[PDB]
């Protein structure tokens, strides 16, 4: 006697096909990441720029609360928080900041560095300031900027600079707005004011936009920002009549790529990833994950599934090729060295040996099919997040549309694809197994009876010698013409 | 005698698989919606906004011809024409337009209230209007909108403010009259040097009026630029003018729990309901795509190229991989009416027609799940579609036009492919039921009965209606029948 | 003796599957297309505007290094240099750039007319010439725009207007001078407090000149600032300046269809077709995938990140799921050669290679459904893929790579996998028919013959050629053979 049967185990592995449903498996790999290291950490060895509770606005124009940041020269994203606390300190808006922080979002190297000494106003003041920018508790100012009048009288200021520097380099100038048309004079004497800044491709000219406006941080009065990159041996030229808010300050500033503002309140670590979330560092090799849909780095694809199983064992019991939970009724317990074997009754012994020629064959099977799915996702980097001003609304729809499509695209398609290969993985099974009971069968023939239960009874005395040529495919039909039939 | 078969009916249903294009099965479900009900719909309980024909634009700053419009305080989408044909009656412009009605697509609640009434101007005249905007047939102007001029022979500095204590964020519109010559100006404004000045907490704004001449549009050569802001809590706004103010009266108190979209159809509201609507209809549905119209808003399924998405659900009909079907039994059964496969049964007694309860129930659920899964796994969150963009905004119009195509193309092509490989796997599925059926009575029976032909057995023995039921029901005793007729 | 094959061969073609690499087949199709012709052609029918090395604000302007361009009235696509030698030689910006060059991308129809004459400009100095715009080597300028400067010490207003009569939208670019400092500003137009001011139905504009002082672009400090509107059909333009106008002599009639892209590419037109065209060359293709390069125009296959998607068609080649082919019956065949499953047969005559035409024509069948599933569900529109920002729009810019990666990334994968998947299929289809044949012979024989082993039936009893051919073409009489050797 000798029968053909398959492992079992004490598994409580559920997964899905199209088919069935919690279908308890053998053994199993979920191929969706699901845990980060909860670190905030550094990009392939760069660290982020850890803004603290300032805004990149704030810390570029030298709010006073910025003033214990610590700036790194390099940084392969910006932490910043939802919303940070010190930015315009004197209130007012920046143009084109979206772009500005776009830029500065990934940096090879970014050097600050002195350009117009504010010393050298020689024909202005340079001294006025705010207590919306208070310290403790005079009136103080942004520690990058600098203009009024001087006795009674405010003459053309008009400065430039040569970038030398080797490097393009990043500016910033800023214009006031006054509460009413005394201020203005009280400030500034003339008032048909402008402010002209220049460079080969720059050219802009602002007048003061005067209204009434309620106070903020105590201030009636605006201040509206704006920036350039002045490219290397070019000169930006400065001219003014008024309101003109100068910077002492550049920055050089080199680019390789692009990156991402990651809002979060957490702190640098001194880990390394491939793969950062507001959550943690993702190390993975799977396609897919569900920590967190911001991430920035290299990713695996990010799904609405919390569960992606792949089935890698065989059903487990105590299908379309009717063997295993078919005419085989059970698994074996006590076959603990393969997936499929023999178990034989004999005089000498009896009998679970697991059958290697072919176990093997499906373990490496079901490990190509494993690391196909794996493998053949192509992941570049990208930075997911984006900025949008107030009216750009429309335009973050758009990225908000376009995200969730391809939510949609790799949800179902990762769901699906698990869903159809489970089908698949446990009708290989079934095939391997009603493929050795039929080698079996297609040995032994007259020489054996078919049972049912997948068993062969023989017709004559067979030995361990006997067995172990059946096993090893090599049992000689000629050699038993005994027919107790 | 016993014999093995298969299910056969009078079906045409035909499915493509990815073998062979055209085959007849016996039972199938289209997973493609085809069909709207027509009518125009209120969305899960939320009407649209319906602008008749006027423009947002039209409807916000009062156009006399928008009088009879029908306010709602909630709202779920806006119905508007494609060309509306009441917008701005005198000429002009409105800043950020598009950005403007993104806002108000979707809307949690909408109130007008009156912020700063018109009376109040004591020092100015209020009365302006204009034959761009009459009222058979007397000048008129928008009825939400002040057009400050002169009172006498002056035009004294006029400087109002509201503060918002409304509780909620308020829609303020105001706008600046660009006039077509010098005299147009004095006669409305006295003044010369004029300005107009806005100012918020975050708004900042001074617009100087541009005298010029133009073609005439509504018989004007003037022209009305139109700007707005969201007026905060507890915020103030101050306008200052020495000419050319069109002052607001009205602000709109505005919340916002999403956003949703414009829908650009003629059809009006009609008292139904739905979670997805189109401009041709709604869509009422658990199917995971349509192919009716790709502007749909709502939760919709997804929108495909295609026009059948037929999934074979029952076997090959014939009145395969495992060589059953169509195969060694060489055709299927009218007869057999309650089940899949089943058995037919030669008797002393009687004869013949017996459904095989138990695997015919192992499939009834296996193509259950199998539906369901295709339909079920699709994740439908709310979307607009439809999208807004100026004539100078082209580039972006386009970009989103790539994006929509791109994802119908992968949408299509992945439905296509589904529905062609699951068919081909569904027939095979009932092949393989019908050959392990076959083989589990060979294996019972052994030497007992002879292989026949065609999915048949004839017994070495007597078996009445007793014994079959003991073949059919897995307890056949193989032991007490020896008698080898053989 | 009777015996079940299949086909071998001398096939080196490789295939991969879910379950194995590298798996030699007997026949493959590659569905990934990697060939271009090389040639930048004309694009179903219509010819590409050819830019040299001008840049359409250069072209639009008349540089004079633009003279000799050729310039055809219809083109479907641009090609222009990733970065041209001529554009604005007079150093200045154009305002909406990127707008401007999406629109003319592809054009009906597109013809240049005089709409203002320089010399009806009678109270003004017409022939301001520049340094920056020289011909060898006098000053010159734009050879479509005017330069309107004063006569004698006088700057009259300037004030022309034009109805466009022409029947077709028109393309009109006016631009303003913005002078290196006061100085500059009077010896060029008197005055000190100057402005542009245009006005269409719907364009309303006045500009006023920044004087300042600015590093010097091709010897200038002075900037030219350029704008542009579309002149509606009976619309006129009023143009009116006191100083700094830089007026346009032409405009241009145009008209679309709809809209392209611009090519980045040194290549010159080079007189051929196709339906799609890359910055390499162009592609014929029917296949659903390329490899070619992501900046394509037209028709196009998908692009994906891959270099192989091999389809088998053919079957293992042995010099599966269903134990027949390299399991049972053990080696493939190479003497068989007319079908892709068979029969050998030992005989007294012949033996004995005999192909089952029946069965190998249902695979050819399938599987050729198969491969035209795969291809001819492929959905392609037309579309542009390349596109155009200025510096200031970095954002957007990463949006639409952020898009088209992610269709790339989409593509590549369902590719990658539909290959692989389809292919485990398609080698467990082969098995299965060899299988379905070996059990419809066991079938029809059972006592007759003798189960031997590797796929073959020893004979209870004579069987002559003609006896075979019951066998194979299935339809063999047991009845007939009662001769019990056994």
């Amino acid at each position: 006697q000798i029968c053909i049967g398959y492992h079992a185990n004490n598994s409580t592995e559920k997964v899905d096909t199209i088919l069935e449903r919690n279908v308890t498996v053998t053994h199993a790999k979920d191929i969706l990441e699901k845990t980060h290291n909860g670190k905030l950490c550094r990009l392939s060895g760069i660290p982020p720029l850890e803004l603290g509770d300032c805004s990149i606005a704030g810390w570029l124009l030298g709010n006073p609360e910025c003033d214990r940041l610590l700036s790194v020269p390099e940084w392969s994203y910006i932490v910043e928080k939802e919303n940070p606390t010190n930015g315009l300190c004197y209130p007012g808006s920046f143009n084109d900041y979206e772009e500005l922080k776009h830029l500065l979002t990934s940096v090879t190297h970014f050097e600050k560095i002195k350009i117009l000494p504010r010393d050298q106003w020689t024909q202005h003041t340079t001294t006025g300031g705010s207590r919306a920018c208070a310290v403790s508790g005079n009136p103080s100012f942004f520690r990058n900027m600098v203009l009024t009048k001087k006795g009674s009288n405010y003459p053309v200021a008009k400065r430039s600079y040569n970038n030398t520097s080797g490097e393009q380099m990043l500016i910033i100038w800023g214009i006031h707005y006054p509460n009413d048309d005394t201020e203005q004079r009280t400030l500034y004497q003339n008032v048909g004011t402008y402010v002209s800044v220049g460079t080969s491709t720059l050219n802009k000219r602002s007048i003061p936009e005067i209204a009434t406006r309620p106070k903020v941080n105590g201030q009636g009065g605006r201040m509206e920002f704006s920036w350039t990159l002045l490219e290397t041996w070019d000169v930006i030229n400065f001219e003014s009549t008024g309101n003109l808010i100068a910077p002492e300050y550049g920055f050089k500033i080199s680019k390789r790529g692009s990156s991402g503002i990651m809002k979060t309140e957490k702190t640098l670590e001194n880990c390394e990833t491939k793969c950062q979330t507001p959550l943690g560092a993702i190390n993975t090799t799977l396609p897919f994950h569900n920590i967190h849909p911001l991430t920035i780095g290299e990713c695996p694809k990010y799904v609405k599934s919390d569960r992606l199983v792949l089935a890698t064992g065989l059903r487990n019991v105590p299908g379309l090729f009717g063997a295993i939970a078919g005419f085989i009724e059970g698994g074996w317990q006590g076959m603990v060295d393969g997936w499929y074997g023999y178990h034989h009754s004999n005089d000498q012994g009896s009998g679970y040996a697991a059958d290697k020629e072919s176990t093997q064959k499906a373990f490496d099977g079901i490990t190509n099919k494993v690391n196909s799915v794996i493998a053949k996702m192509n992941t570049q980097f990208e930075a997911v997040g984006k900025e949008f001003s107030n009216l750009e609304r429309r335009l973050e729809n758009l990225n908000k549309k376009m995200e969730d499509g391809f939510l949609d695209v790799w949800t179902y398609n990762a769901e699906l694809l698990v869903l159809m290969e489970n089908e698949r993985t446990l009708d290989f099974h079934d095939s391997n197994v009603k493929n050795l009971y039929d080698k079996v069968r297609m040995q032994l023939r007259d020489n054996v009876k078919e049972l049912g239960n997948g068993c062969f009874e023989f017709y004559h005395k067979c030995d361990d010698e006997c067995m172990n040529s059946v096993k090893n495919g090599t049992y000689d039909y000629p050699k038993y013409e005994e027919e107790s039939k």
